[PDB]
């Protein structure tokens, strides 16, 4: 039966490749017929010795003889034999290492230029992990824009800005615009109003929270005034007004006024 069939397999009757085969199966777990070809095939894609080169592909033949074109399937094969070991060199270790291992990979395979037809297909989405869930960080969400250009070269503007906001605030002005321009290197360059509606609803919390009880809203000012009750907080502007006047340096002179012109411009 499938019992005299496997007993026909008693024909192929390898121990090695046979065992290894079924072994590669029952284990990994399945068309008794299927893996049969499978394992064999990649076993052939191996190193030659004129007669093994023969028995193998020769029985590899008696195989198609079994199944008995569909042989495009021997392409769905290496396909993953690639994709796997492929994206294997995924997480940035591109090198001459990839270069190296890779080729040789497609070597013990068929694969015409199709290589690329995946080389990136992989490298491609290879990013779709990171820059997709760029949230779980922002320096990475940017790290995408870092390398997610290196290889591959919609609220995509949201993080773009958020990662631009958090990064910019923590973080010259116009060449850093080039850092926010790294964002225009992902999103449009006209979404400053999703930037402003994104950098405006931030200043507040500092106003609301710094402004609450004992000593200062001078801090929530220094950093929130790092942008570009009513007179009460205009006193933090008064507070540093003198507190800042901690040197009366040439600049201290100009940064104190316009700034105090901002809390003053952002009057109330």
């Amino acid at each position: 039966s499938n019992l005299i069939d496997f007993y026909i397999r008693n024909g192929i009757l390898e121990m090695e490749n046979e065992q290894a085969v079924y072994p590669v199966n029952l284990r990994g777990v399945l068309n008794i017929l299927q893996e049969m070809y499978r394992q064999y095939l990649i076993q052939s894609f191996a190193a030659k010795s004129r007669t093994e080169k023969e028995r193998l592909f020769n029985n590899l033949a008696h195989l198609g003889n079994i199944l008995g074109v569909n042989a495009i399937h021997s392409n769905i094969g290496s396909v993953i034999y690639k994709t796997y070991a492929s994206q294997a060199l995924t997480n940035n270790r591109l090198e001459e290492k990839d270069i190296e291992f890779l080729r040789n990979i497609q070597n013990m395979l068929s694969m015409d230029e199709a290589t690329c037809r995946t080389l990136l297909q992989e490298t491609k989405e290879a990013r779709a992990g990171f820059l997709f869930d760029k949230i779980f960080m922002a320096e990475a969400v940017a790290e995408f824009r870092r390398v997610c250009r290196e290889l591959d070269v919609e609220d995509r503007r949201v993080r773009a800005f958020r990662a631009e906001i958090e990064h910019a605030i923590e973080n010259s002005l116009l060449k850093e615009s080039q850092e926010e321009l790294g964002i225009s290197a992902e999103k449009a360059r006209q979404v400053l109003l999703d930037c402003i509606q994104d950098r405006c609803e931030a200043l507040i919390v500092q106003a609301a929270a710094s402004l609450r009880q004992r000593r200062q809203e001078g801090a929530a000012r220094d950093l929130s005034r790092a942008l570009r009750q009513e007179l009460y907080l205009v006193y933090q502007a008064y507070a540093l007004g003198t507190a800042r006047s901690n040197a009366e340096n040439d600049q201290v002179k100009e940064d104190l006024a316009l700034l105090r012109e901002m809390l003053g411009i952002q009057a109330a």
